[PDB]
């Protein structure tokens, strides 16, 4: 099977790792969920601090952490799974109260040739916030801090920031930066956390957030 929903189209109700064999790919394990709406393949999870995701480039692209707790699937194998289809990102986000916040996005993800760009058409884009955007959409490239795409010159994102991530700009949203628990006060921390700007704020340090892919 070539990801979760082929999984899923032949039956499997369960959540939990399974093997699969993207076209032109290596098998490799990954963790499924099964919901109503077909089968979603997880490609981030975070919910304690546990596993570190500063990490350069070569780490981003292969994949890091616990399969069975904190996680980043890997953008070489996430690529192998969307092919240049259209897909659903689904991004979910808790808050230190328990609040949970399900947000979904139709995308497009390039491969390695253009730094795994996230490709947004203009409307999706509008979602996120962009208010002018060509019809022709926008592309975005993922940055690590030793391969950050920042045009401005004497500015790196992912090194003034934390982890990796689309970086589209640098204050949108980052669920790849540094797990806080609490009120952190050294100046300039708070702005390397885990946060999504337009639900709880720039500065607010997100609990748990899952991120899933499901194709077409
Ligand atoms: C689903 C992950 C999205 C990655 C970030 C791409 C968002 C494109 C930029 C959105 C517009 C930025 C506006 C802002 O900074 O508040």
């Amino acid at each position: 099977p070539r990801d979760c929903q082929e999984l899923f189209q032949v039956g499997e109700r369960q959540s939990g790792l399974f093997e699969i064999q993207p076209q032109g790919s290596p098998p490799f394990l990954v963790n499924c969920k099964m919901t109503s709406d077909g089968g979603w393949t997880v490609i981030q999870r975070r919910h304690d601090g546990s596993v570190d995701f500063n990490r350069p480039w070569e780490a981003y692209k292969a994949g890091f952490g616990d399969p069975h707790g904190e996680f980043w699937l890997g953008l070489e194998k996430v690529h192998s799974i969307t092919g240049d289809r259209n897909s659903r990102l689904a991004v979910q986000l808790r808050d230190w109260d328990g609040n949970a916040e399900l947000l979904q996005f139709s995308v497009h993800l390039g491969g390695e040739d253009t730094a795994y760009s996230l490709q947004l058409t203009a409307p999706v884009a509008g979602q996120l916030g962009a208010t002018t955007v060509p019809p022709s959409g926008l592309s975005v490239p993922f940055s690590t801090w030793d391969q950050d795409h920042d045009l401005r010159r004497d500015k790196n994102c992912a090194k003034s920031l934390s982890g990796g991530w689309w970086f589209g700009t640098c204050s949108h949203s980052n669920l790849n930066g540094q797990y806080f628990r609490s009120i952190p006060q050294q100046r300039q921390k708070l702005k390397k956390g885990i946060f999504w700007k337009t639900w709880r704020g720039r500065y607010y340090p997100l609990q748990a957030t899952t991120m899933l892919i499901q194709p077409m």
